[PDB]
């Protein structure tokens, strides 16, 4: 229960109800179930009702919606393509947990590999943040097949050094290496109206 630091949306959000656990669709990679339990920072109490979008590149680094890899601008990005691989949505329960069944993601070049997520509650975007991963455990996925067909150090990285990347790696059960199990707590602030968004 403190509060979790947020971090810049990037240019690849789309605002879209896509309400599923599974986000996989046809990529292929390393399974990985993201587990995100929310708390109200003032209280410490479960969020419940909350809206939480996550966004990730597939294993080769391109985005749904962005396939075409184009060029990136300060003026609000449109997806070409109809593709939605790897982008959902889940409501947390009364727990405040949502859970999604995903892959490890890849990554860009000039970034560390990592999953965004976004929070509305209450008809505000809460939170805009991005989910890091252990040095030692991305370096072992990384080694594998196909993560390791195509990697910028998450001290390299811009946003992971601003914004507190330290605080919101996911934790991994060592022992889930059928499908990876990864637990984020977050803390966050309901009334809270992020500015990180790219528009
Ligand atoms: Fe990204």
């Amino acid at each position: 229960c403190s509060l979790s630091p947020e971090v810049g949306e990037g240019p690849y959000f789309i605002e879209e109800d896509i309400i599923r656990s599974n986000i996989v669709e046809d990529r292929i990679g390393i399974r990985l179930n993201v587990t995100l339990n929310l708390v109200d920072f003032n209280t410490c109490k479960p969020i419940k009702g909350a809206k939480v979008y996550i966004w990730q590149p597939d294993y080769s680094g391109i985005y749904s919606g962005f396939m075409d890899k184009p060029r990136v601008k300060r003026e609000k990005m449109y997806p070409k393509d109809p593709r939605r691989f790897l982008r959902g949505t889940q409501v947390t329960n009364e727990n405040g947990t949502v859970t999604f069944e995903t892959l490890f993601p890849g990554h860009y070049p000039g970034r560390t590999p990592h999953i965004h997520y976004r929070i509305h509650a209450n008809g505000n975007v809460a939170h805009i943040g991005q989910i890091f991963f252990d040095e030692s455990t991305s370096q072992v996925i990384q080694s594998k097949s196909p993560y390791n067909q195509v990697r910028m150090k998450n001290e390299e990285d811009g946003e992971f050094t601003y914004f507190n990347g330290k605080k919101s790696i996911i934790n991994i059960d060592p022992q889930s290496l059928d499908s990876l199990e990864g637990i984020l707590n977050l803390a966050i602030n309901p009334l809270h109206r992020s500015n990180l968004m790219w528009a």
